[PDB]
């Protein structure tokens, strides 16, 4: 179950924009987050350690694995795999990426989610932020902020994303369609190329009273099937939503006929 | 959802194949029917019947075949599956002898993301072999069940004396064993088999003549003869069956664990 790590593991360690580039002994480059830096804390290291354990035991192709924990004296550090490509939005920014290159990359979002909500795993916040992507433009779903992840979150354009249900109250509990609602404004930035609605407290009100995206600014070529499934993927009604493994049904073949 | 109560006037026709039968759904096209009992009609064993059709339907993956519904009618017990055009993984390996290596290799990876499903379910597959591993029109598979091994109810509902209707990949422990208790290594073993056959198009131990000189030649160390599938078999392949049939079941690796390697292999190598 357990990979504990230790800081002595690690050769030498590059900081990032507190998360860091870390190359291991043995196992090559990795990315570290040390969340924690302080006094030495009251025990709720098993907590933090079965919570990291059950990060763990996500594993999946379309899901980032956590590699190793450190909890040292007064230290405490998460460790996760090299994404070269780094976040979605990034890569749809920098220089042009093919429809059939798309396709799989909402495929591989919906494999991904599938597997999460399987595992009974709902995504807090779900946004492309949190989609990385690898050297051969393949995805992995991620919670980089830590917001299903209460006991590490305590030890510490995301509005846009969050469905109108929780817009309205912040004491609902999410559900799998929380996550669809996500999911479609995600689609609708994979054709758009950018993050959503270019006035912060005001645009809240808006949302909940039934406005979207603009679909109009799609001036790339995305066809009918996945603007029909994102209209229904973000329907105010939850029980409208589809399911993820209704959506993989449908989207698998249409990848492979149309899409590949 | 549930599963799919059907009725035998919901399909049109139903020609029989090599009881598994073709059959056209009313509403729903083509599918194949396995018409398990046919006789008097049958001791209250249906809802239990039904719960095993109902519990077999929760596994659901893309690399496993879907039971689309169950008919339990007067004497007549039938289960109906998904049709797969190219029939199972052997057939293709025949027939074809045209299959690429970049396409060999994604079956195998399928096999893998299937095998690795089923196993995360705590289900071991009983009697997996290239009969049980079926290939649509794209070469994509989904693994099947089709002696209903992992189904017990259904299973002695065909042994009934009142109806009127293996060996290669098994592992070593579990022959000469009527106390067979398997594992997920059980499992593996057959894997590697099955990599074999998939480089050497054809079934193992063509030169064993009695069954007792097969059983206890693999026992005392046996496996398919490797010099037949040096014909383009990439090295890290035969690496790997060699390592997922070790006598020993400690030294065979999980399918997770074939995974995590195999993936990086496939996309670098084998696409
Ligand atoms: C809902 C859901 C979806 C997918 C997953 C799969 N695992 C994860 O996301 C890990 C969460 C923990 N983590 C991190 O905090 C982390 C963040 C940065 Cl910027 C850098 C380095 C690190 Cl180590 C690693 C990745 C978990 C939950
Ligand atoms: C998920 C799959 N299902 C069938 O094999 C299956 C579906 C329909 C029929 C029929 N007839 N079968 C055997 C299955 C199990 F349920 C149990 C064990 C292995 C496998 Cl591969």
């Amino acid at each position: 179950n357990v990979i504990k790590m230790k800081s002595s593991d690690f050769l030498e360690s590059a900081e990032l924009d507190k998360v860091s580039l870390a190359f291991h002994r043995t196992q090559g480059l990795m990315i570290m987050k040390t969340v924690y830096k302080g006094p030495n804390c009251i025990e709720h290291n098993e907590a933090l350690l079965e919570e990291a354990k059950m990060m763990n035991r996500l594993r999946h192709s379309r899901v980032v694995k956590l590699l190793g924990v450190i909890i040292e004296e007064g230290k405490y550090s998460l460790v996760m795999e090299y994404m070269e490509k780094g976040n979605l939005m990034h890569v749809l920014k920098a220089e042009s990426t093919p429809l059939s290159v798309k396709g799989r990359i909402i495929l591989e979002i919906i494999e991904g989610m599938a597997y999460l909500h399987g595992k009974g795993v709902i995504h807090k916040d779900l946004k492309p932020e949190n989609i990385l992507v690898d050297n051969d433009f393949h995805i992995k779903i991620a919670d980089l902020g830590l917001a299903s992840f209460k006991m590490w979150s305590k030890l510490n354009g995301t509005l846009y994303y969050m469905a109108p249900e929780h817009l309205n109250d912040v004491n609902a509990k999410p559900t799998e369609k929380s996550d669809v609602y996500s999911f479609a404004v995600v689609l609708w930035a994979i054709f758009a190329n950018k993050e959503p609605y270019e006035a912060e407290q005001q645009l809240i009100m808006a949302i909940k009273s039934g406005n979207r995206p603009d679909v109009d600014d799609i001036t790339e070529y995305c066809p009918r099937e996945i603007i029909s499934l994102m209209k229904l993927c973000w329907e105010a009604n939850p029980e409208a939503r589809p399911t993820f493994p209704g959506i993989e049904e449908k989207f698998r073949p249409f990848y492979l006929s149309q899409l590949e």
